């Protein structure tokens, strides 16, 4: 079947939409090419539906087979239960996409009559209807990015249903999406992990071997090759757990009226297309991507001799840590894989490649790196290349972000040279001169929504990645050319000049004295000619982050405070 089918109405803005970054001092001040910075629009969105467009051809077979029979025997170890009305409302970011039946997010959190009585109606019509297939309106992402030397992409889209069902499916499945990941997979469920604990499981999962070998595997559009016998599968799979009654009730009637497919609709109304494949906005989008992916790849392992498979699942992002056969059969076996997976309906992008340095390999664009501790003891942390949080960020200093990511890149990536040196300095520069350091903010991180003031940030970054984050240094040269490169491209000062300006902010900070002068000290130890002794901050020991990124359920409609 195809994955989608269109009607010829367009794809729809609903807000005002802009192309390109404004020229602005405060933006300019962290990057000057501001013609490289873009936004996705709704002016690509009809060449991404092309793209996403296509026939899947699925063929599944003995190895499949066997792998979903383990999974299934592992989901039935599982016992979850409805989350309540209150604890679904709790649970909406402040700013979800409003209700068409006359609510928003702010009244879902407040419990307001209206909203609670069209949520039962819609809970209780999926209880007693199983059939009626759900709308779904369909938008293009706005997404910031620079343009890539090697022009711009296409807006992603997203396919979502109203915000009565969001609340309904979370009632019938989020216990699981904090339950079942975990309990098919183990180790590999990548999204229960800080930006630390994955770097220690790429560290295990490399060392484990005699002779490492790793790969990532870009399926092409991965929520498009979804089958439909995927979806239905995926529901066996929740089945499987033990669970209430009206969870199965609404489990299979989400299953058939949502999530295996339906109409789409534009901004305007007008009836858009129709949906064969993952939705890529309801609450099971990450967990049925993880579970899916899991075990179409363990399966594809199998079948190609991959040997002894490490895999880190974080939705559609897949990344494998094997036993090298040699570079000719690492090679020929990683074809096979590649032909495992097309044959499952999981075609590749790229095409997958050997890799034999643990910090060339990316896992959700992110990578493994070294450094060196105050002490001088070698200390490893996740990174990335800039390009796209600094973009992200110069947009979202000169525009209004309900929802930010700058904030989400601090946290997890605090101890990077780029989020130290350019990110914090900038930010702080920023929220000082509006006055309004200590306001929360919303933010996003794993594509799941949270809420802190920036005078948290010591504390936080303290519990997630230890008092080291704010002293890391000797930083490799892949990291460093890596980030002096991106700067270039941008237009932004060097790391030198962030370093003068650092000094200035620092002491901005100190001199307010209490929580902000924490920040000058601990965030901004590194811009000072004698550093100060830093020691463990008490407001890092009130806070207990350990479920903090399973609780997100690897994105979604999802907030946590």
């Amino acid at each position: 079947s195809m994955s989608y089918s269109w009607t010829g109405a367009l794809i729809t803005p609903c807000s005002p939409e802009e192309e390109k970054l404004p020229i602005n001092p405060l933006s300019n001040s962290l990057l000057r090419y501001h013609n490289k910075v873009y936004c996705t629009t709704t002016k690509s969105a009809s060449l991404r539906a092309k793209k996403v467009t296509f026939d899947r051809m699925q063929v599944l077979d003995s190895y499949y087979d066997s792998v979903l029979k383990d999974i299934k025997l592992a989901a039935s170890k599982v016992t979850a239960r409805l989350l309540t009305m209150e604890e679904a409302c709790q649970l909406t970011p402040p700013h979800s996409a409003r209700s068409k039946y006359g609510f928003g997010a702010k009244e879902v959190r407040s419990l307001s009559g209206r909203a609670v009585n069209h949520i039962k109606s819609v809970w209780k019509d999926l209880l007693e209807d199983s059939e009626t297939p759900i709308p779904t309106t369909i938008m293009a992402k706005n997404e910031v990015f620079c343009v890539d030397p090697t022009g711009k992409k296409a807006a992603r889209l997203i396919v979502y249903p109203d915000l009565g069902v969001r609340v309904c499916e979370k009632m019938a499945l989020y216990d699981i999406t904090q339950k079942l990941p975990q309990a098919v997979m183990g180790a590999s469920y990548g999204f229960q992990y800080s930006p630390a604990q994955r770097v220690e499981f790429l560290l295990k999962a490399w060392a484990e071997k005699k002779d490492p070998m790793g790969f990532s595997y870009d399926t092409r559009c991965f929520d498009s090759t979804v089958t439909e016998r995927d979806i239905r599968t995926e529901e066996s799979i929740y089945r499987a757990c033990s669970l209430p009654e009206e969870a199965h009730t609404a489990i299979h009637s989400l299953t058939e009226r949502l999530y295996v497919g339906g109409p789409m609709f534009n901004s305007k109304g007008q009836t858009c297309g129709y949906r064969r494949c993952r939705a890529s906005g309801v609450l099971t989008t990450s967990m049925g991507n993880t579970i899916t992916c899991y075990v179409k790849a363990l399966a594809a392992c199998k079948a190609a001799g991959i040997i002894a498979p490490t895999m880190l699942v974080c939705g559609d992002d897949l990344v494998v840590i094997s036993e090298s056969q040699g570079t000719e059969e690492d090679e020929r076996n990683l074809r096979a894989f590649t032909e495992a997976m097309t044959r499952y309906s999981a075609p590749p992008g790229d095409p997958p490649r050997p890799e034999y340095d643990l910090e060339l390999i990316t896992s959700c664009s992110s990578n493994v790196s070294v450094a060196l501790g105050p002490q001088g003891r070698r200390r490893y942390y996740l990174t990335r290349d800039p390009t796209t949080p600094i973009a992200r960020a110069a947009w979202e200093t000169v525009r209004h972000s309900p929802v930010n990511s700058w904030l989400g890149n601090i946290i997890q990536y605090a101890p990077t040279i780029w989020a130290r040196m350019v990110l914090m300095t900038h930010f702080f520069s920023i929220l000082m001169a509006q006055d309004t350091l200590d306001q929360n903010l919303n933010f996003e991180m794993y594509g799941a929504v949270y809420s802190v003031s920036p005078l948290d940030l010591p504390a936080i970054i303290e519990r997630l990645h230890g008092l080291d984050a704010f002293s890391l240094h000797t930083y490799t040269p892949h990291e460093l050319t890596r980030v002096a490169s991106a700067l270039r491209k941008l237009g932004a000062p060097p790391l030198r000049a962030w370093k003068s300006r650092a000094r200035a902010v620092r002491a901005s900070l100190i001199s307010r004295g209490g929580r902000a002068a924490v920040c000058g000290r601990y965030l901004f130890n590194w811009a000072v000619k004698t550093k100060l002794k830093l020691t463990p901050l008490p407001e890092a020991r009130l806070l207990d982050l350990s479920s903090w990124f399973t609780v997100g359920a690897g994105g979604g409609d999802i907030y946590h405070s």
